């Protein structure tokens, strides 16, 4: 449960969230509730059921990294405990909404009187292919669609193995919540519903880039060909999600380690301590990966230098906030930045500060040699960055060594 | 919820019930979870939905008596705390099992590991329409025939606004446990799952006949004509329910004031006491029913005396009562009993005794004289009996005034 409630991210929040006591509730979308077959209805691999079952929340993915549960914690059983003790009233189409006789009728009717809408959205994939592009699972769109034509204060809360595509909606006024909470197991409502109503703030933040659109990432993501030899070369090089959003200067819908709390931190005191440094001496087994600098004592994981920085909660409520620094490694054809550290500060008072730290070890700021074939520490200008998020980087340094 | 508790009618128990802490459930029918368009969906009189609508659990009936419903309590939901409570695994099949593809794949994987199978089955009906048979609603039927086919421990729990036709199954062995739960309002599954579980023995008892076929009841029930001045002309008299079935010898599955508890009660000492007889004074309201003991001073609703028997809690857990108190009132064409009273002794300890009183009215034991166009006492032996249901009546004896 602590790890769906400490991942769940929050993309957007025009005012909506958290919930204070909603007396009456809507949601939406078969994602909400149970797999109408049973959680485990889909066998040995979560592969197994018709295209068009209706699967319920979508808790793990398809294939060989899957595993059976013992129950579900549905989105709308947790949202109903909520409710009761609220003294309020919910309910919840989960039907397919183009397929089912009347399921319209029923979101027509129910949505203008709630007082916030919910709905579940989910995007299911698995071992054995690959996505055919960021489409919403079953009846995604249509639900998203009927939603924003009924009620003014719609939260959508997306369980997914990867970046959909909520373009038509996702600037829209009437939503006024966006959530992704991957894929959470078995304790996936009441590990959500302490986020929305606001228990504990919201911590997780995008281990990738949410791209506006799939023709923003890097071509030949996919190769189709009935070539007896097919091939896929990775003519990009190193730059991959966010190192190729960054490079080609495409600004994604939500940039990689993006995510939005219920408070805001101001960054301050930028620090480089060339001073603290430590000898790699806890790592199980050692690689023999060859560097310039080593001397016959020494190692690639020696942590060469060390970097502080202040968070300041400046908002209004407690809240957890992960720092990311980045590093600018000098050389041709760099990142523009690579995540070189991150520290989640937990549950930092209004008005209180606390000290982010990020040890650098050697490696972290090295390139490979093609010529030489070893690991080198370049000459140059490294830019240090640290923030919120890849491109929320109010502290900038620099180093030469 | 305790109104619910304090009906449901336990109809057949091999041993399966109470449940202790089984590890793997198996749930089969939609009636153990919510409507899939919404507990409201059928609109302003629960009959809006189309015929074929999945309805989930049926907390009421269709028509001007029906009310909306701040949220259910599934049987899935409530039937889950516990599971997880017990450290136990539970799945659901709650789609039709006739038309929804990979269903009863679904089942036959999932019954046979199951240490217990609850299905449940429900029964729509509304006003301004009659009951066409006694056949379970939706796919009730196929759920019952797979149940059966793939568990050794099938439980079954019936959601209904009447009798219904469970003649295929109640008698195979494999159904080790009926309850009929009826209409139980927005507290249907936490009403229903400490029964189960034993927290509380069940206690209600049924309210009507419950025959092996339609055909054993009053001839004529509806009347099905296009002519301009429909008739129904009861000829039966008096006899329905009950008394058409005792009058005529007929065998009902389960007699009108049959419940099984978790324990037995034994009867004793039988009393009529004519010198425990008292005034009417209580009444809001009179009416002016005349009768023929009439003197200026007193009223048919006087009681006259009063009958006392003694229960004993005769097994092995603590129980509630319902004792039933019946009159054969002389003369002719008379129902062979009526029912006069009840009296439930509520939570019984093993081994302790209770007195159950019957206060009898002089109109609870009056006829109607056509003749006279007023009330009277007939002459004659009236039998008097007390007992656990209209069949089962270990104490009688004869008043003859
Ligand atoms: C083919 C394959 O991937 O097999 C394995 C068995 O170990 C492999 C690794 C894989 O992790 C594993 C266990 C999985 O967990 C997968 O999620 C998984 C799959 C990806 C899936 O794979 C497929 O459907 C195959 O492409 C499919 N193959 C073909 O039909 C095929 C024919 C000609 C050319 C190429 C392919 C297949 C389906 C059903 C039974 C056997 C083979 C089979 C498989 O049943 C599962 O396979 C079997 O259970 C199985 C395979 C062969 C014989 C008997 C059983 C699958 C599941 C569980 C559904
Ligand atoms: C016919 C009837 O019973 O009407 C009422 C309106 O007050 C009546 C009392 C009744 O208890 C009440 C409120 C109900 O709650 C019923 O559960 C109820 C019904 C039984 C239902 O009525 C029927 O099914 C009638 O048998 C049905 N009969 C006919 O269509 C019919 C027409 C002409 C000649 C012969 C028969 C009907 C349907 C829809 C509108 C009017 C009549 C209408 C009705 O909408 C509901 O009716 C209306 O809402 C309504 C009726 C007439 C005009 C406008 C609205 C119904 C509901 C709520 C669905
Ligand atoms: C509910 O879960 C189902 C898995 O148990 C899932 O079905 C599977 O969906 C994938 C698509 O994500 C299908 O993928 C394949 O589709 C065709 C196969 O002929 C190929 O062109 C593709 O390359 C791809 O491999 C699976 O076929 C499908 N599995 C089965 C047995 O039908 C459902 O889609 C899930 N429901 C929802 C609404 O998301
Ligand atoms: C679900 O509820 C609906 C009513 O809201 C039921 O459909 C009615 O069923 C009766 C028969 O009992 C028909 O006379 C009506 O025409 C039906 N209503 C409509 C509008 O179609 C439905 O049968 C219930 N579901 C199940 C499976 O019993
Ligand atoms: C001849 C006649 O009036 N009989 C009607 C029948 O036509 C109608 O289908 C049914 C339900 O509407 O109600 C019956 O009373
Ligand atoms: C007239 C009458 O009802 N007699 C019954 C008798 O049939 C029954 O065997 C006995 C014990 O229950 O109680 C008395
Ligand atoms: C937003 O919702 C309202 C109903 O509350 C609807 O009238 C309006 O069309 C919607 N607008 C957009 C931009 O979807
Ligand atoms: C991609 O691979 C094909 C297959 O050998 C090759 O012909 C083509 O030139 C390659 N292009 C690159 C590496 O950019
Ligand atoms: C009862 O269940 C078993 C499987 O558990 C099945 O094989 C058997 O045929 C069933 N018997 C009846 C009478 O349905
Ligand atoms: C119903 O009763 C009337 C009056 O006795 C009678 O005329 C009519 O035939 C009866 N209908 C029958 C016999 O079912
Ligand atoms: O980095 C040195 C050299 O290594 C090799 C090739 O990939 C070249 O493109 C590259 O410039
Ligand atoms: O590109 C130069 C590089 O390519 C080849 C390797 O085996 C290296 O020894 C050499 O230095
Ligand atoms: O062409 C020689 C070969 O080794 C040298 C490098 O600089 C590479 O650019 C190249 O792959
Ligand atoms: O730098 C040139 C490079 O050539 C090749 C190898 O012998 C390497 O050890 C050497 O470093
Ligand atoms: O072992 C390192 C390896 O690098 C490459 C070449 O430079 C070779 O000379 C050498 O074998
Ligand atoms: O049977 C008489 C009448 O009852 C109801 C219908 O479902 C049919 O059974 C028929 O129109
Ligand atoms: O119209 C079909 C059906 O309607 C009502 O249920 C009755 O009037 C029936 O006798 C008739 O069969
Ligand atoms: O009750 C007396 C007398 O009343 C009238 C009819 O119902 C007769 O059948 C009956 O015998
Ligand atoms: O005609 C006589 C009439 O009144 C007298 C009673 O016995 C009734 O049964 C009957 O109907």
């Amino acid at each position: 449960k602590e790890i769906g409630s400490a991942s769940v991210t929050l993309l957007k929040n025009t005012g909506s969230l958290p919930l204070k006591h909603p007396q009456r509730i809507a949601v939406l979308g078969n994602d909400a509730t149970y797999n109408v077959l049973g959680p485990n209805a889909c066998g040995l691999a979560n592969s197994a059921c018709d295209i068009d079952n209706l699967n319920g929340t979508l808790t793990t993915g398809g294939g060989s990294g899957s595993a059976l549960s013992p129950y579900t914690i549905t989105p709308l059983e947790a949202l109903q405990k909520r409710a009761i003790e609220d003294n309020a009233e919910i309910a919840a189409v989960v039907a397919n909404s183009n397929t089912t006789t009347g399921a319209e009728d029923a979101i027509a009717a129910l949505l203008p009187d709630a007082d916030v809408t919910f709905v579940f959205l989910n995007r299911y994939s698995e071992e054995g292919a690959d996505a055919p592009d960021f489409s919403l699972g079953g009846d995604g769109d249509n639900l998203m669609d009927l939603a924003v034509t009924y009620s003014s204060n719609v939260v959508v809360v997306i369980h997914t193995t990867g970046v959909v595509d909520i373009e038509k909606w996702a600037d829209n006024p009437n939503v006024t919540a966006i959530l992704v909470a991957y894929l959470p197991g078995q304790e996936a409502g009441n590990s959500l519903v302490p986020v929305l109503y606001g228990d504990v703030a919201p911590s997780g933040k995008l281990p990738w880039t949410w791209g506006k659109s799939i023709d923003d990432y890097v071509p030949n993501g996919v190769v189709y060909t009935d070539a007896y030899s097919p091939q896929s070369n990775f003519t990009e090089g190193v730059f991959i999600d966010y190192r190729w959003f960054d490079k080609m200067g495409i600004t994604p819908r939500y940039e990689f380690g993006f995510g939005l709390s219920y408070t805001t931190f101001t960054y301050s005191n930028l620090i480089v301590d060339h001073g603290r440094w430590a000898k790699d001496y806890s790592s199980v087994m050692e690689t023999a990966e060859p560097f310039a600098e080593w001397d016959g004592t020494n190692s690639l994981y020696d942590v060469i230098f060390t970097v502080f920085a202040t968070i300041t909660n400046t908002g209004n409520l407690t809240g957890s906030e992960v720092a990311q620094l980045y590093i600018s490694i000098p050389g041709d054809n760099q990142p523009v930045r690579q995540l070189r550290g991150f520290d989640k500060i937990k549950d930092l008072p209004v008005g209180d500060s606390a000290v982010v730290t990020f040890p650098i070890r050697r490696k972290d700021v090295s390139s490979w040699s093609v010529v030489d074939q070893l690991w080198y520490v370049p000459n140059g200008d490294f830019l240090i960055s640290v923030g919120g998020s890849s491109r929320d980087l109010p502290l900038n340094t620099t180093w030469t060594p």
